[PDB]
């Protein structure tokens, strides 16, 4: 149907837009620490500490599959990068200090995109 068609257009849009959204919020962890899945051949004791693991890597994959409905599905799941470095990792630690940094950096990003997303519908 046709119906169907347009429906498709508006998900394609959002993948495009969450691809630049994702590019733009990556670029605030130059370092890396959140680029791929935390390795349990080196911190095999992971998943008794955090129960759903994100990454940028993971993500990516996510929306080449157009897997994002909308910006809230998108924004949980950068959300649990965050939370779960803040979790895992002390106060003290350089990544504790990242995900505050791509936190509060990320924040003016998404603030935008939320416009982006009400605004082309």
């Amino acid at each position: 149907s046709m119906e169907q068609v347009a429906m498709e257009l508006r998900l394609t849009e959002l993948t495009r837009l969450l691809r630049s959204v994702l590019d733009q919020l990556q670029d605030k962890d130059p370092a890396r620490i959140f680029a791929q899945p935390v390795s349990l051949k080196e911190v095999p004791d992971y998943l008794d500490h955090i129960k759903h693991p994100m990454d940028f890597a993971t993500m990516r994959k996510r929306l080449e599959a157009q897997g994002y409905k909308n910006l809230h599905e998108f924004e949980e799941d950068f959300d649990l990068i965050i939370d779960n470095c803040m979790k895992y990792n002390a106060r003290d630690t350089v990544f504790y200090r990242a995900a505050v940094r791509l936190r509060d950096q990320g924040g003016v990003v998404l603030r935008q995109a939320r416009r982006e997303v009400d605004s082309i519908g």
